[PDB]
């Protein structure tokens, strides 16, 4: 069920949801999501590079042929925001956690055009997420990074944990270079409680897993 398109891989997860995969030299896969929402397409996370992200837009044109209305990126690291220039070059509205945009220059990333803010319970302030359609954005607390956000896909059983969640076979939570080791466990559990009926957990560096990914990640995080 994987489709190769240039050096990227695309996998349909649901009638209106695909996983995009891009590689950086070993070679490390990074996953994001593409969502068809009526007459438009919404993207979650860039590829590692601008050139790879441009190929995401090419694949969408070929396979979906609907305009990309917006992209949301899940934190200020290269695997999630390394392709911001391809989106901006294409006139696509881009959204990140305000803190991701504030950190972007120090992380060597281009800031998104728009900033998300969050309630004290982690849910996005809806005024800051205009026309997000099925994308339900939740800030679970600091973990992989202080700015990491997560996205549920309304109308589906899918939730995206980005780099916060690792699969149930993971031997480590790496990369922990920018991690909050105190709050990581609670943040992983918060993601599970925010999307309590999601059965397909999509994550940055593993194929989709069951909810065991969340509990397993939280238990590894408890050891930090
Ligand atoms: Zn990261």
């Amino acid at each position: 069920g994987d489709q190769r398109f240039g050096d990227l891989v695309f996998r349909q997860l649901a009638p209106n949801v695909w996983q995009h995969t891009s590689y950086l030299d070993g070679a490390v896969a990074s996953n994001g999501l593409i969502v068809r929402d009526g007459g438009r397409v919404l993207v979650v996370d860039t590829a590692w590079t601008d050139d790879q992200t441009a190929q995401i837009l090419n694949w969408i044109k070929q396979e979906i042929n609907l305009p990309v209305a917006l992209a949301v990126v899940t934190h200020a690291h290269q695997d999630k925001m390394g392709g911001m220039d391809a989106l901006h070059a294409a006139g696509i509205a881009t959204y990140a956690n305000a803190l991701s945009n504030q950190l972007a220059p120090q992380e060597g990333m281009v800031a998104a055009q728009h900033s998300l803010t969050f309630a004290a319970n982690g849910w996005v302030e809806p005024a800051t997420a205009p026309n997000f359609g099925p994308l339900k954005v939740f800030y679970p607390g600091p973990g992989h990074t202080s700015d990491n956000i997560t996205v549920g896909i309304d109308g589906t059983d899918i939730a995206f944990g980005g780099c916060l969640i690792k699969d149930s076979k993971a031997k480590s939570l790496g990369n922990l270079g920018d991690a909050d080791t105190e709050h990581y466990a609670a943040s992983a559990r918060a993601f599970g409680a925010a999307f309590p009926k999601a059965s397909m957990i999509v994550m940055s560096h593993s194929a989709p897993d069951s909810r065991a990914a969340i509990t397993h990640t939280a238990r590894m995080a408890d050891k930090l």
